[PDB]
């Protein structure tokens, strides 16, 4: 159906969050499992799995609308070199895709496409509660210290 | 462990055609799934998420090494605007994939880091059996005709 | 509880958009039966059954805004000769109710009858879904030629 | 046992036309997975494996009449380069064999050779019901034209 | 895929070399079935289905590398005469097809076939551990004498 | 119905050479048993028990053609006084049943009785089967000597 | 495969003479429930329906050799009127049926059609069997008389 | 199979390595229990039950190849007195296998021994992923201090 | 806990005494599976793995007492190239080890360390079992030769 | 049965130390509840109860050797009161306990009651190894500090 | 193993014990049970089976220290005849019982046969607690007569 071409813009331009979101994630997840933390390694492999999800969202709400998805580039990957560099690195990433679909949102509402109004909306409240645990994790480190915070997450040794 | 620079290159090349193969593959398994091929776009969304899985073991290897893998960038993706087209640019990209794989398994070899070597080999044996499934997909295309060989691959409707 | 006029006559407009969807569907399914297309019957069947609680829920939520619901006349119907008249007369049909539904959304919004707005849009995310549908299906025959496209859907034969 | 000496020429001759089905057709199985055909090679793999029982029934039965069975040669082998060539050349070479198995049963017949009598003759029962697979295959390629025929038994691709 | 002309001649030398294995092994088991040594038979039996396991992998990689394979001929069969020949013509046949594996993996590593490479490694390793078997065997009867040896393998009585 | 004559003479013929085979395979049993040797007591009175269904077939068949059984007198009884007589014995009987069976097949058939052909000829083919069992035990018996032979069947205690 | 004529036309005979049974014994079969003989018509049924399977075996080997089945009559029913008229009918029919067997078994054996061979052997074996069962249910009625015969098969009431 | 000498002396090297780190790892696991670390006493119980494996492996190719094994000396231990000690004394025994795999299988790779070859790459991979884990282990005692790493891993008090 | 000096010199002969142990009989159990023996391969497997728990006691004891476990060094291994050779150099070793275990356990009760002593004890009479096993394999191959012994625990042949 | 009065005498003086631990023990594991220590409070309510066992051991076998078990008096408790005084409280009464089994098992080996002597041997054994625990725990908290010790233990929350 | 000549020698006493008690406590339990007291008739017969266990333990370790078992003998045998006598008996035999093991056990310990010790050992405790359970019924016979103690134990009646 051939959908609004600013709505498709918009709709590409989430998908190239999504996509810096899943490789920066999935980075940190490796990341933290070659430090140690396998505890936090496993919440950071699963966070890159649910933004695959947005990502894939993104790819059949632009074929829908006869647009052409456009996965070749990403924003910046910002890599974090300590535990508090990652978490503040994520944190920052996921304000701007957050900023990104309330804009998206007001746009799709503006032209009456309530559908992909609704996506973003969706995916604007799922970086919320994940700046929510972002957030936590770094008020643990201010009250804790980074190495409290971190030794907490070790894990358990593999078999 | 500091491993050898130059395989650390390879690993990073060989991430990127993988990254790459990951796009490719997801947005024509999208793609399949939006013309109305339901069997073959199973198929592309099973490949993409092997592809995942490879892209995955090259990251784990860089920092195993003590290098950064590098996430930002893919080679250039070929998008096919008809099932043929799709086939002919997936196998385009496994033939670069499997030559790249041969020279980073030579080259390891060279230096003696085995470990890295059987990764290659493992890999480059893998994109050939996809190779294989993709050679036949055209081998049947050309002796039945694109629309006999698409038909067949409709799948049922969703519930 | 009273609710607004006008935001009533749209839910009536959109309770008589979905009992001509669902004749209209119903006839199609048995039509296509009647053809021997058991497998595009057995979608269109459900299909009919899915606008069937679209038109339950418009009642329900006239009533609760003590409004008299109007199921006593249809919109005109489309009813296809070929398996791809079918195809475009639904087609057609869903493209007109998403466009009432993006209004009757509008308009609650614009009197804070929200749970009307969210009714609506929920709704015409449905038909959003199944325009995608049927467009796949217009796609396949304009790819395919309408023959193999039909054939494919003959289904199995009944015990 | 000491067995009569033509019978076993028999048996033996019987081995080798066996052991050249069980290779013609186990080629003719990979050739038709190659070419995508998987509901054709899996019916022809098992149609080799059918044809391994046979050969081993020979071999039991020449040792148990104490010849020398003759596992060294085959006779030439019929490789088919299209779905119509392998069909036709598999029922050139069963033909071949049922005429065999009717010579035999009835030479063993002749000595009161009636174990070796009824092998024959069970197996020219097989082969004739593998015949008539073969021939059945021949007339929907004729019917229907080689495409449609090839094309109903691609199958479903592999997980 | 094209493959090296040179590797897929090694390729189907070793599917002569396997071809004939399948027989010699077969036609070993059903001997030593006749002679009565039952636990011998069944070994024999399951080792000539691993040679067959073995031929087709060669089949496959041939066709894979758009080659022929020919399963016309066999190399030249040795046929035991009591349980230590036919110990002694196996492991005759199997360091021959040990050192044509080892040729056959060092000419596809120098052109780089590493999948050929490791397919003829693996078969190597296997046929290194049949040796091992066998020369097992004919350790025993030098220690034991072939009576004692053979004895110990007549197995049961069938119901 | 009445039977050709001659066909009940070779049947009741035949029902005594079972009957003689049933007491001397079931005497055989019971002396393996007191000599000690449980596991070819085991399997000499299967065989006995074997030979029991085969006396019945001929009862059955004799009736049926209006025929009178005649299970007075057996054949001369040949009852071994080693291990290796034992064998010796009943191979020489063996071989005169499969004569009949064969001469008493070919009779049968001379006359248009194709289902008592049909009886002899599944009974030649069930002692040609005993036949290959017990040169196989002669066989053994020559290859290691009476005593190796013997003794790997003495079985297990009674508990 | 094509046939020998004078084999097809014993087949379409053996054909005709089935498809007689099957009448014969189903119309018999409800002369006994209609008279209250439950037992015997249960047996009738299934003796129709035994001859049912007999008739489709010969509808399958017409068409493998190519010849025209022909159901198009039946040779001259023999209806009973007494439970013994029918056990007498029943008989005549069979004994047309046996003797018909045994003329195109022996005339497929002169041709070297096995197949069609054995499967005239087979037929004339069962039906010899149900030549039996009639005999001996005549033989009943003679000792006992019909009235104590058939009170014997009344069965059981229905729920 | 006689073996290349050389190839037999560098698997005894291995064969040594091994015994020496099967007694520093079990020492090291009964340190660990004895200071409380018991998750880490379970890790390194469970790692010296790998490195018997390996032990293991070496000793049958060994014998296969017709060589001595010698597992009458160790290597010298390195015992740690401290939770960190350990880790660095572990570490630097396994870079020392990690070598000495990679000279085997090159070695063995130039005398075309591609079976030990495959041997020593499958441990010096293995030997890796221990490395792996050990320096992950190092790094964490350098980012938390020991304190924290160790209290990490005291684990739950025994029933 | 200190323990007394001089007990801890006795426990650490003793691991060392376990440690030759451990080895000698793996080596053995490997040699005896390489020379066919696989019913005598798995009890020495399975008495190298008692020998492997009885080290394990001495490094736990030696540790609490404060002591350092010396697992560097093996008393002299004594090797046997033939069944006979691995028992009698097992029996020398064991008679050895059940010695010292008498002198340790006596020094121990001497200086009141009851748990020392009982350990000692235990492990005296654990290793006066398996000098009864030895002994009564001695025992068999005296009066029945060893080749009769040896064959009787070829055990079966691996799948 | 009556027993020697000073090994009475030294029973008595066991069930007085056992006596003393049961409710040292018991009280400290209240202690450490109230405390917050949890995982320590379930393994000292754990350890009180084994001491109830020996305590029990000691009046049945008083009783048995007719003398009069005393349960009036316990030796003086030691309370700590931190978590390191309760760890260190607990070894200096173990060891008493230790010390006075390894006198009344010497002096009841010196008069021949060897069940008495094996009973405070079996106790002694079981007091050593909670000196080993409790040495392993202040060996904890001197390499890592009282509080890093403890803050594992705490254990989870009630419901 | 060859033992020490006395320790044997107190081997051989307590195995006579032994079959003395083994007999008294069965004749006692075939007593009881005449008598009519069925659970003292059970516990007899349970005690007379533990009996039999030692007398088997001193068979064992006697041929393990190659000692000839003298089962020929028993020493007197003391018979009740009433409850009470059959209590003081076999009280009597077993009070000598353990005399004899206590100096078994401090024979063997003087000449460091440590397991025929603490099999002396392990006996004397066995009877001791047999000790106990028959002075218990004396003091129950003493407490309240012999008729009210033997009534309590008639136990129930045979169905
Ligand atoms: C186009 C970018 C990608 C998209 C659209 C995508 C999509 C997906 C989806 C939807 C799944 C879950 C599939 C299911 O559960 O059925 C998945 C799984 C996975 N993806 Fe991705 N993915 C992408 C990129 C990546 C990258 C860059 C990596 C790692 C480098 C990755 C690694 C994985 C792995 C390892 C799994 C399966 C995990 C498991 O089975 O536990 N993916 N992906
Ligand atoms: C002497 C010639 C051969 C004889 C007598 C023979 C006999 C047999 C028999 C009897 C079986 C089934 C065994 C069972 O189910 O227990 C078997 C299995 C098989 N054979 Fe052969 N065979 C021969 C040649 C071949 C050739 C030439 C190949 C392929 C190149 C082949 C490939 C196989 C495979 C792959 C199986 C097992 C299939 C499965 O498990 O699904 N065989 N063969
Ligand atoms: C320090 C010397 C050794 C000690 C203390 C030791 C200890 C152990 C223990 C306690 C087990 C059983 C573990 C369990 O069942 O949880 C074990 C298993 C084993 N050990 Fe050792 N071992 C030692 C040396 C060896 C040697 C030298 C080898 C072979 C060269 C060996 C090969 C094995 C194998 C293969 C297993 C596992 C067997 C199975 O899972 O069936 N060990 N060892
Ligand atoms: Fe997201
Ligand atoms: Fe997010
Ligand atoms: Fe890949
Ligand atoms: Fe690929
Ligand atoms: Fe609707
Ligand atoms: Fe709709
Ligand atoms: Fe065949
Ligand atoms: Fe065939
Ligand atoms: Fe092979
Ligand atoms: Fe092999
Ligand atoms: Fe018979
Ligand atoms: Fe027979
Ligand atoms: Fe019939
Ligand atoms: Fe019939
Ligand atoms: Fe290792
Ligand atoms: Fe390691
Ligand atoms: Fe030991
Ligand atoms: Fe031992
Ligand atoms: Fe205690
Ligand atoms: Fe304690
Ligand atoms: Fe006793
Ligand atoms: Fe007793």
């Amino acid at each position: 159906m051939k959908g609004d071409q600013k709505v498709i813009e918009y709709l590409n331009r989430g998908l190239r969050s999504e996509l810096t979101a899943v490789s920066q994630y999935w980075l940190h997840y490796r990341m933290l499992e070659d430090w140690g933390y396998k505890d936090l390694a496993k919440k950071w492999r699963a966070e890159s799995i649910e933004e695959m999800a947005h990502a894939d969202k993104f790819v059949e709400r632009i074929l829908f609308l006869e647009g052409l998805p456009n996965l070749q580039t990403l924003d910046p990957l910002r890599i974090g070199q300590t535990v508090k560099e990652v978490l503040e690195s994520d944190l920052a990433a996921e304000r701007e895709a957050r900023a990104l679909y309330q804009e998206g949102a007001a746009y799709a509402a503006s032209v009456g496409d309530f559908p992909s109004k609704n996506l973003f909306e969706e995916l604007m409240g799922d970086e919320e509660h994940h700046i929510d645990f972002l957030e936590t994790q770094l008020d643990l480190v201010s009250k804790l210290g980074l190495e409290l915070y971190a030794q907490h997450h070790i894990g358990k040794l593999d078999d």
